[PDB]
């Protein structure tokens, strides 16, 4: 059986520990995110499949009341099924130090040239949660369909697995969203579904409708400071997003993702989007 839905097979060998994941492209987070026409894995998806993987070189679990950590990642190319590469994607997980992780995730092109798709370091350790912060006196109710409509105009569509944000209310530069999976049984399996990651980040748009023209360039996350999972998440989620400053072209945010209680259970902190 898989390992995991986004992390198929364990192919390590004396060159270190490795895993394999061989796409059809029909699968959701690819087939419901479309970007300027092609199924492209979501950027979000790439963080899960560093989860599983780090979760299983473990031991299977995470230890200790422990959250597990991802800093400095780096999405490069994005990842599309075609004959070239089988629909394979692998990652390779080393550890230069203790407890000190390193992740390579790449596929290989026509010309037999490996690709390098995306790149992060990871750890364990206790963390603290973030808190709920959001007030909504005056806050401004944000129209989910033009955010789509936007995303739209910039080459990005979603299928309705991927179209997960429900409702949006900005206040200032943060913003408050809910979101919840289309089918919730489907969370099964998951320590953090794609598509509500996925879906969490779609959320910074409630920030940047006014800024954004009609026809903006692509944009597309590049980097993310820090992921932190705290806990299971469940099907549903509110996610608090804070504009943060950002060189230009870039854009730039700090989120939190919380269970309808308000516990926090995944950080994302620096979190780049670039043309």
């Amino acid at each position: 059986e898989h390992l995991h839905p986004l992390l198929h097979r364990n192919v390590s060998d004396l060159r270190g520990l490795r895993y394999l994941s061989r796409f059809s492209g029909d699968e959701s987070v690819l087939a419901e995110h479309r970007v300027n026409g092609q199924a492209v894995l979501a950027g979000a998806a790439m963080i899960v499949m560093i989860q599983a993987a780090l979760t299983d070189a473990l031991g299977g679990a995470v230890p200790a009341g422990r959250g597990l950590v991802i800093s400095d990642l780096s999405w490069r190319q994005p990842f599309s099924v075609d004959a070239a590469n089988n629909g394979e994607l692998f990652l390779e997980l080393s550890m230069p130090a203790a407890g000190d992780y390193r992740i390579g995730i790449y596929a290989y092109d026509q010309a037999a040239q490996l690709q390098l798709h995306c790149q992060a370091r990871a750890s364990t350790a206790e963390v603290q949660a973030a808190w709920l912060d959001f007030s909504s006196l005056g806050a401004q109710v944000v129209d989910v369909e033009a955010c789509y409509q936007r995303f739209a105009a910039m080459g990005i569509e979603y299928g309705a697995g991927h179209r997960r944000l429900l409702s949006l209310v900005r206040q200032g530069d943060q913003a408050l969203a809910r979101i919840a999976l289309q089918d919730p049984a489907l969370n099964s399996g998951f320590a953090l579904h794609p598509a509500l990651l996925d879906a969490a980040m779609q959320g910074v748009m409630a920030l940047l409708l006014d800024e954004l023209e009609e026809r903006p360039a692509l944009l597309l996350p590049a980097g993310l400071g820090q992921c932190v999972l705290l806990a299971d998440c469940p099907a549903s989620l509110q996610v608090q997003i804070r504009r943060a400053p950002s060189t230009a072209p870039d854009y730039c945010f700090d989120l939190a993702l919380f269970d309808d209680q308000g516990q926090c259970c995944a950080i994302l902190n620096q979190l780049s989007f670039q043309p």
